[PDB]
């Protein structure tokens, strides 16, 4: 039985997350999406996993947790030893790469890359934020359900 | 059953490679190394031997096995019922690249493909520059698995 | 008066391109497109291909040239060309063009990244892949996919 | 009836944002310089640098804004950005945006290679240099030497 | 009597920058490391603690020595008689940040800049990184002096 | 005494080329400009190496020689294990990297980069002689003589 697992913030989860959850799904027996819990942000982690769990409610063999610390032992502790992470650009392929090395060497946890759909490739949770907190209408690039809460916090 | 095809031309196969084979064999329950010919360009080494080389630096990998191809990947990926390649990558430069070749392998045939980062040790061997560096006589024994170096020698010699 | 050139070789005219075309045209007065003249098609084919995609361009036209693209663009009372960018790979060696062109003749070079949805099309990688079956159809302006397959077939 | 934005803090304007803005004005009708409202000039300060070193510019003018670029720009008749570039790396992280901006409001980026000379310049790193002692006088404008000398002396 | 200056903020020193002292000590008659300090934000380590960690780890290298500094890097190199700075770099991304960096140097002070790749082994260390990675439990051991480990350990405990 | 080589095809020499030799020379003690031949280009070894030599009539310490195979035998020949060449690009700074590595595993051989200075960051041989044939004006990025010679081998 094979496993991966997603890291991130997920501050909100976007499309572009949804796009790498699915595509590891597809291809490993069990996925395990991290959201950290950090010293902060816009939701709750309460509130980003409820969001990811709608986004993700076709995806049986996938489910979504919190976490801190260092990542490597939220996935060694789960009986796994893979990281699946989306990318975008040659620049977060050179600082991720530091990362997966990094991970590689203190824990023998392996790092896969998936490049982002070509749709989602300007996204982040971050430029979603930034947009909509201006009125910027980001709706085709979150799933409905956050479009729905991001606007709430907002008013 | 999961699996992935990690592909190539393999000529010959490098440490660098055989570290992509053992981590997707790791991670899938069965791996296909899918060796890539030319039918037009004859490398340094005909298939029958590019196969050898790699089977034997491999034989401690029981769900890994090998075969050769041409012409689309993703037809030699679907046609055994996968739909995911695990390719090693080293560099940004790299990343942007196969980026293209992956967006375009998912667009036309519902392919992934998984980049993993190679072993800092082997970053730099390439297939070509140990060639041409074993071409001029540089040492590069480490960077061949022990199934490569003296028949590269042998092919130069 | 206003006028910027877009090169290529366009062998075919890709999605990608027109898209970069239409750009530039609704931008400037005037857009020529600059084809360079052993591809695929011959350049009259080129620029047949070009002229049907673009035929909702009032403000673009189509010529074939040679030898530097800053003379191209220099001859037709013009110093602006623009490029479309996919990668920053791609950024540092139009780059190097772009400041040898502004040096040798004052020719300004301006760059659009791509539509998102087209980052991956390349001339040369649909033809590999049309080349073994693979659809390109969306990828390409009708025009352009009918005749692409005439040439394989 | 063309147009485009060229934006930014500047904080203060040097050489390079000069450079990018005589580019803009030689080939769009109409250049607005847009610039966002801690740094170490005021709003009103930077706007007054910009304008007198782009005298010579007939076709341009100084403004500021806060908010989204894309409201700037489209509350002004105008669907085009032009903004420098340097880096590869520059290029990757202005791209996000740039097709962000597209998706949202239609607008498109434009962006042009720095001149040879000014490949190193920025405004934090002129502000750095100068504060311990370097002399950035040939980086930038006449007048913003003199009154980035004042604010640190 | 050549020279160079390698500088950072060594808060700790790595394995990576040791490497890179020892290039440079084999290729030019005298080298500095120059450790500079924010006199406004305080690193993990004091001045001293910096200092003794590669002092200690650099030993066998008899013409290197090391010094702290603040304000412009060219005005340290300068007022000790030199003109060339010697840094280790591991992306293109590096590079091209790098790249600003020592062009302005270059134009202030005629100060030039030669950067080196370094070892594969160490690419992936940084002292941040390290940092980090220790302060969630994670095992550095392999990455930094004998000088820095524990040290670092007693810091973070 | 310190020493460095600076490998290149120099076909021709550019001035891009001369900052590099001019910022090694200022900084080792011993500087040897290699010049690769080839299995091919413009102009022959013999017409290369004078045009460098012209070119760094001022650096005393700095000689042109010829050289084939590999580069990291050439420089230990010569009782020396240091490598500078110029870079442009991070895209570069990527490939030199792999050969830099390469070389130093091989051989112990070191590799110095230097960036170029920014008035030459577009200058390649390879531009100069293409603009050079279809007229363009390439005198402000060529020593004079070089440039005197490329006309020549044009007509
Ligand atoms: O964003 C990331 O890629 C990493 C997030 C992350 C670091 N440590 C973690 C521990 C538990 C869950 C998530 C994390
Ligand atoms: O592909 C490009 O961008 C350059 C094509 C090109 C070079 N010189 C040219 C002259 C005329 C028309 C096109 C060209
Ligand atoms: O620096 C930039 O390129 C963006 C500055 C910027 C963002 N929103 C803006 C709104 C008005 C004027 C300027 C801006
Ligand atoms: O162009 C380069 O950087 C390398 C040229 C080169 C390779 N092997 C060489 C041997 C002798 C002289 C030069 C060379």
């Amino acid at each position: 039985m094979t496993g991966a697992v997603c890291p991130g913030s997920f501050d909100p989860v976007t499309l572009g997350h949804l796009d790498v959850f699915e595509r590891a799904a597809a291809q490993f027996d069990e996925v395990i999406v991290a959201v950290l819990i950090n010293p902060a942000g816009m939701f709750t982690v309460d509130e980003r996993i409820e969001m990811i769990r709608e986004s993700t409610a076709d995806l049986p063999n996938l489910r979504v947790e919190s976490g801190q610390g260092l990542l490597v032992d939220f996935v060694r502790e789960r009986g796994l030893n893979a990281i699946v992470k989306g990318l975008r650009t040659g620049t977060d392929f050179e600082y991720e790469l530091q990362m997966a090395q990094m991970n590689k060497h203190i824990a023998g946890v392996d790092t896969f890359f998936v490049a982002t759909a070509p749709a989602y490739s300007f996204v982040s949770s971050s430029l979603a934020k930034e947009v909509a907190t201006y009125g910027g209408d980001v709706s085709a690039l979150l799933p409905a359900s956050v479009h729905q809460r991001l606007l709430g916090k907002l008013r």
